[PDB]
């Protein structure tokens, strides 16, 4: 499913992630804009062999279980491939646990070079929340 800016920006405040560990939803947004260009398809691999998946590009090394990520941790208890569904809801769940990691959103490398310290405000902006 690939999502509308503000549909995926009142689907995240429904499912609780505004101001989630102090990040406000711009934020959230913003990373999946960078991170998937709005895509829940979206799949990419990585050197190491791990695969990221979906609109935040969750990584198979240590959240989700893909069946081919050897010493794979699947910290959130799930098959990569439910990240990929229409449902934010998987995502949100994992990415919760992510944040709360010690690092924050730093976990996702295009939240830091391209979101991080930016008017991430602009990425809700006219959205009816």
């Amino acid at each position: 499913k690939v999502f509308g800016r503000c549909e995926l920006a009142a689907a995240m405040k429904r499912h609780g992630l505004d101001n989630y560990r102090g990040y406000s939803l711009g934020n959230w947004v913003c990373a999946a804009k960078f991170e998937s260009n709005f895509n829940s398809q979206a799949t990419n691999r990585n050197t190491d062999g791990s695969t990221d998946y979906g609109v935040l590009q969750i990584n198979s090394r240590w959240w989700c279980n893909d069946g081919r990520t050897p010493g794979s941790r699947n910290l959130c208890n799930i098959p990569c491939s439910a990240l990929l569904s229409s449902d934010i809801t998987a995502t949100v769940n994992c990415a919760k646990k992510i944040v709360s990691d010690g690092n924050g959103m730093n976990a996702w490398v295009a939240w830091r070079n391209r979101c991080k310290g930016t008017d991430v405000q602009a990425w809700i902006r006219g959205c009816r929340l």
